[PDB]
């Protein structure tokens, strides 16, 4: 086990890293920038270091980062998530210099960031895609014969100018024809060639994402799945464990599929791979994400496995003891994401400083955060005050805690997610479980409450 | 299900039952006093009233609070812990005016307030009783045979007693005859009754106690044990559960005996059975509390069973859904209570105002408490900041999560107990399962820490 570890990261999640530190009997070094000399994750490490020139160089300059690590005796970095948590130079500079990093293998962070190769990757591991083209389309005839065979809606764009002539959906077979031509030419007039490329139209999804934790012994667990649908801006507002459009046949069979590729691609650490997700169950991949994501405590609370710790414990070399069929899935569990931004307007960061903060408490309840009276929202740093987190054994009950939860929240001096989330959880298609991508303009109620 | 309660209490219970209400739907009252119109308590209430001419008088006047209760058509009173919670009267007054009190019946309460007739019941159910005289003693010279019967050490206890008054050791007879005119004395002033219990003395005993939950058609089961043995002068401050005294069958058997006494009284609702244990590990029961108790969340942690809405469900007629074959004891949980308290000056109240407070959140953390920046201990009430209740699978990670969280805890403005937390956490005794009623005067270096 490691005698000392720095958190390259701040806020709640560099606060979650050093609390599985501190209970590993680990050794923490925090950084900061001198803008929050007060901050929580520096208070709660062993040691702290002001690094960088401005609020962001301090978290992203990964040579100066790396060099404090050495000049301390750090034997290895938690990159947290965001900043360079998927910077395969950050991970590779790490090994280096003899510093692990705590995360995958620097090769591997550098496969999947690419978003098209990890799409390849996985449909040579057997994950499903979404289906299109492979590639250019040779002619309309193809066109037709590909669409025919994944089934309308469909998508047609061209393959060069990078957008900047848009998409066509095309619902049946003599809208694809009029579609392609027009494509074609507006292509061919725009970037100087008509080729085109079609995918299948996934109308009104959901976003599923499954967990994965591997070893570095080969051994690769699943953790089941998320339901990150309710989101604004691709910004993830309230994520649940397990989702309910799965049956737990269905969550078997993907969740050993993305096992597979992780395996075959020689994953260790933690790691997610997301999804869109159609009313039937069909699942398609759409990215990997190399690290511990926000979201990742609903999933510790229905599995009763922690991942951070585990991801510490791995990369100090033990072998991850379970094995996929210890892992079960019990209740349900809501995470809310606790914002200092103002859902009136436009989810605008709401600048300031707390005022008023009463973290509500009980059974079913956990509460990750970083935030005190006093803790000032700037424009530099995520607008992220707290993730609520709740547990319990039915659905409805989950939903009944969360909203009870939200509603004895007190937060003053900056405008908040709260009482958008409360009205969340009192919608009644919520509480049905109906909810897609587009919840959100879908529900526009839910922006009533008042000053 | 009550439509309505009215919540007889303040700080961390109130708020406990408030949650506990509010998931279940249920619209809470508050009450309060004018030195608490802030309390977090109340602003978590659908509804609050000022009521009371002292801080007290707000909740002990059984009779204010029953034509409140009527005035505002509250169908239920839960008097959480302290305050009126064990007071027949109050209980007997709600049933005569139509209100359900959340608790056993009135008779009950009164039959278990006097420690001579709850001793004989729990002897009639099989139950082990400590050694001494057939209920209350006629006169000294009873006492002086009776000792002589049984040996020395002796005690004398207050059978109308509560905490430390009206209890003396008796070493030999020369000290009985004395202590017996002293202990009568001191009862008859602190209870109004000087009718006294003989014991043998048990030196050095570990405080273990017993979770039953009754429903009111007769399904009573238990929730096993906790081992409360470190306190000082009767105030529990470390609480864990399961005890690490008890095999699973020693936990089964004491807890079907205390189940056989709770059926044999018609026990309804939550109480605690406590025992004494000796240098061999037997048990001796001692008294019976006929409420919740402040430490309930650690046995909630480890079986699952939110005992605070059982209460409520069962107040209102549900039955108890679980058998006792359906309640597992999964993994530990330790409890401790964060009082504005000076531990180095006999744990004297800090009186004053929290400045300071973060609150420690993270995978098996939980936090019952009504506090922020600006809570005020006030001399009327108890010291109660805050309880820090953890789970973890092993004993050894519960105590490295609780050491975890107290040394991230923040709270400045007043003295509390966090410092000799913290030692308490790191010392071998503990962390090895060694210790008794008498530990911390065992063990003086725990009160050895800076500031």
């Amino acid at each position: 086990m490691f005698k000392k570890v720095l958190v390259a990261n701040r806020g709640e999640i560099a606060c979650r890293v050093i609390r599985a530190c501190k209970e590993l009997g680990i050794q923490t070094v925090a950084i900061y920038n001198e803008i929050e000399s007060t901050a929580r994750h520096v208070k709660m490490a062993d040691e702290a270091y002001m690094i960088g020139v401005n609020p962001l160089d301090t978290y992203l300059n990964a040579e100066r980062i790396v060099d404090l690590a050495l000049e301390v005796g750090a034997e290895a970095i938690h990159p947290g998530y965001g900043f360079l948590a998927e910077n395969e130079h950050f991970a590779r500079l790490c090994e280096e210099k003899g510093i692990t990093f705590i995360g995958p293998h620097w090769k591997v962070i550098e496969l999947m960031g690419d978003k098209a190769r990890s799409k390849e990757v996985m449909k040579r591991a057997g994950v499903p895609t979404v289906p299109g083209s492979d590639g250019i389309l040779k002619d309309v005839e193809e066109a037709k014969r590909i669409a025919k065979e994944i089934g309308y809606p469909v998508l047609l764009k061209a393959s060069a100018g990078g957008g900047g002539r848009g998409i066509r959906i095309s619902r049946n077979e003599e809208e694809l024809v009029r579609n392609y031509e027009n494509a074609y030419n507006e292509a061919v007039k725009a970037f100087g060639r008509g080729d085109l490329l079609l995918e299948k139209y996934i109308e009104n999804p959901k976003h599923i994402e499954f967990q994965v934790l591997g070893d570095k012994y080969g051994n690769v667990i699943h953790l089941g799945e998320r339901d990150c649908s309710i989101q604004r801006r691709n910004q993830k507002l309230v994520e649940i464990a397990p989702s309910l459009l799965l049956t737990p046949e269905q969550r078997e069979y993907y969740g050993s599929l993305v096992v597979k590729a992780a395996k075959e691609i020689g994953y260790y650490s933690a790691g997610t791979m997301e999804f869109i997700a159609d009313e039937k169950g069909n699942l398609y991949f759409i990215e990997m994400n190399t690290r511990i994501q926000v979201e990742h405590p609903v999933t510790e609370m229905i599995t009763g496995v922690d991942i951070v710790k585990w991801q510490i414990r791995i990369a100090a070399g033990e072998r991850l003891r379970y094995s996929q069929e210890d892992i079960r899935f019990n209740g349900y569990s809501i995470e809310c994401r606790i914002n200092a931004e103002d859902p009136k307007k436009g989810f605008a960061p709401s600048i300031g400083t707390i005022e008023r903060y009463y973290v509500p408490g009980g059974f079913g309840i956990r509460v990750e955060h970083a935030s005190s009276k006093g803790y000032e929202i700037t424009p530099y740093y995520d607008s992220l005050i707290a993730k609520l987190i709740v547990w319990a054994p039915l659905w409805e009950v989950a939903v009944d805690r969360m909203r009870s939860a939200l509603e004895t929240y007190e937060i003053s001096g900056v405008k908040t997610t709260i009482p958008l989330l409360i009205n969340i959880m009192k919608d009644k298609d919520f509480r049905d479980g109906k909810f897609t991508t587009r919840y959100l303009e879908e529900h526009p109620h839910v922006f009533d409450y008042a000053e």
